[PDB]
C-alpha cells in the first residue's frame, strides 16, 4: 500500500527510474557513441556533421520501458549539443529528420515532449559503481555529459541524490490520507513529523553541490546546454523537427519544476503554488506536462484526496499544528538554502559578466510555502 504500481515510485529511488539502462541494442550502435563522445565532438566542432550523416534508425527496436528511457536520454543530449553547438551563438533552428522523426516519435510513445527533460538528465542519467555498495555520490556516476568540465556529474547527481532522499517521506503518503479518513490523530501526527524529518535530512544532501560545481562551469557552460526553445530570443518561434511537424515548435527548456518530489509536497501540504493565474503558478502547472506521465497522475491524484493542510486547520490541536508546520518550515528552509546556492552559480557570475527574474519565480514560490504556515 504505496502503489509504486500504478504511479512509477519506487521505495528507495522514488520518481527516479530504478536502475537505469547503461546501453543500448547494436543497432543504435551509431545513436550512443555520438551521445558517449559529445564533449570531443563539440570540442573538434565535428558534431553536427557527424549526426547530419546519420540514417533515420527505426524506434520498433526499443522493447523495454527501460532501453526507450535511455533512447529518450540519447537522442535529448544529441538534440541539446546539435541546437546550442559550442554554445557561442551559432544556432541550428533545424533539427535533421534521421534525429527528429524518431525522437518524435519515441517522445509521443513515452507522452513526453521532443526536448531534454529532468526525468531524462536526472532521473534516469545514473548507474552505481558496485551494485553491492549503497546509493551514496562516491558510488555513482552520470551517463552522459556535454563537454569537459560543464559539471554536468555534480548538478544531475546532487539533485538525484535530493530527489532520492526525499523518497523516503513519499512512502508516508499513504498513512497520511488513511490516518485522517479513519480519523487515527496520534498516527497522522506521526506521519507528518516522519515527512518533516525526511525533508530535513534532504537538507544536508543539497550541501553536496558546493563540492561538485563551480559557478563559471555551471554559469557559463552547463546552462547553454539546459536551455530551450520556448521564449528563447535565440530560437524566436522554436525549432523545427524535420519531417515531423511543418511549423517550428516551442517547447521548454530544463527545469526543476518538473521534479515530481517538489510538486507533491506542496499539493499534499496544500500549499498554493498551482493554484492561480499568476506566473509562478502557472510554469510550476505547465511543467508537469514535462513530467513522465504515471508522474503527473500522481499528482492530479493527490489533488483528488481531502486536504491535509484544511484537516489540520479544523482541529484546535497544537501538536498537530506544529507537525504540519514542521513539514511546511523544512520545505522553506530548503527554498532559502537554495536561493542562496542561486545567488553563487547564476547572480554572482553574471555580475562577472534575466537571473532577475528565475530570483523572483523563487522567492515567490518561497514566500508562498511561508506564507503557508499555520502558526
Ligand atoms: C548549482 C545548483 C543549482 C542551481 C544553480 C539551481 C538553479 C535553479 C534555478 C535558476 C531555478 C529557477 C526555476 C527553474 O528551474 O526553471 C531552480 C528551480 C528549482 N530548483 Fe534548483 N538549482 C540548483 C540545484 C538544485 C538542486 C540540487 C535541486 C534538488 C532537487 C533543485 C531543485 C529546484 C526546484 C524544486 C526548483 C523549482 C522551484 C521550487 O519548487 O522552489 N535545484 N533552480
Ligand atoms: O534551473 C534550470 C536547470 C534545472 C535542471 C536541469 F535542467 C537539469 C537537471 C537539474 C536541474 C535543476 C536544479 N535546479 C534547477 N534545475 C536552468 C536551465 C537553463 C536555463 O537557461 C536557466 C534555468
Amino acid at each position: 500500500w504505496t502503489i509504486s504500481k500504478e504511479y512509477h515510485i519506487d521505495e528507495e529511488v522514488g520518481f527516479a527510474l530504478p536502475n537505469p539502462q547503461e546501453n543500448l541494442p547494436d543497432f543504435y550502435n551509431d545513436w550512443m557513441f555520438i551521445a558517449k563522445h559529445l564533449p570531443d565532438l563539440i570540442e573538434s566542432g565535428q558534431l553536427r556533421e557527424r549526426v547530419e550523416k546519420l540514417n533515420m534508425l527505426s524506434i520498433d527496436h526499443l522493447t523495454d520501458h527501460k532501453s526507450q528511457r535511455l533512447a529518450r536520454l540519447v537522442l535529448g543530449c544529441i538534440t541539446m549539443a546539435y541546437v546550442w553547438g559550442k554554445g557561442h551563438g551559432d544556432v541550428r533552428k533545424v533539427l535533421p529528420r534521421n534525429i527528429a522523426v524518431p525522437y518524435c516519435q519515441l517522445s509521443k510513445k513515452l507522452e513526453l515532449p521532443p526536448i531534454l527533460v529532468y526525468a531524462d538528465c536526472v532521473l534516469a542519467n545514473w548507474k552505481k559503481k558496485d551494485p553491492n555498495k549503497p546509493l551514496t555520490y562516491e558510488n555513482m556516476d552520470v551517463l552522459f555529459s556535454f563537454r569537459d568540465g560543464d559539471c554536468s556529474k555534480g548538478f544531475f547527481l546532487v539533485s538525484l541524490l535530493v530527489e532520492i532522499a526525499a523518497a523516503s517521506a513519499i512512502k508516508v503518503i499513504p498513512t497520511v490520507f488513511k490516518a485522517m479518513q479513519m480519523q487515527e490523530r496520534d498516527t497522522l501526527l506521526k506521519a507528518l513529523l516522519e515527512i518533516a524529518s525526511c525533508l530535513e535530512k534532504a537538507l544536508q544532501v543539497f550541501h553536496q553541490i558546493h563540492d561538485h560545481v563551480n559557478p563559471k562551469a555551471f554559469f557559463s557552460v552547463l546552462r547553454i546546454y539546459l536551455s530551450g526553445w520556448k521564449g528563447n530570443p535565440q530560437l524566436s518561434d522554436g525549432l523545427v523537427y524535420e519531417g515531423f511537424w511543418e511549423d517550428p515548435k516551442e517547447f521548454a527548456g530544463g527545469s526543476a519544476g518538473q521534479s515530481s518530489v517538489f510538486q507533491c509536497f506542496d499539493v499534499l501540504l496544500g500549499i498554493q503554488q498551482t493554484a492561480g493565474g499568476g506566473h509562478a503558478a502557472q510554469f510550476l502547472q505547465d511543467m508537469r506536462r514535462y513530467m513522465p506521465p504515471a508522474h503527473r497522475n500522481f499528482l492530479c491524484s493527490l489533488e483528488s484526496n481531502p486536504s491535509v493542510r484544511e484537516f489540520v486547520l479544523s482541529k484546535g490541536d497544537a501538536g498537530l499544528r506544529e507537525a504540519y508546520d514542521a513539514c511546511v518550515k523544512a520545505l522553506v528552509s530548503l527554498r532559502s538554502y537554495h536561493l542562496q546556492i542561486v545567488t553563487k552559480y547564476i547572480l554572482i557570475p553574471a555580475s562577472q559578466q534575466g537571473g532577475t527574474d528565475l530570483m523572483n519565480f523563487l522567492k515567490t514560490v518561497r514566500s508562498t510555502t511561508e506564507k503557508s504556515l499555520l502558526k
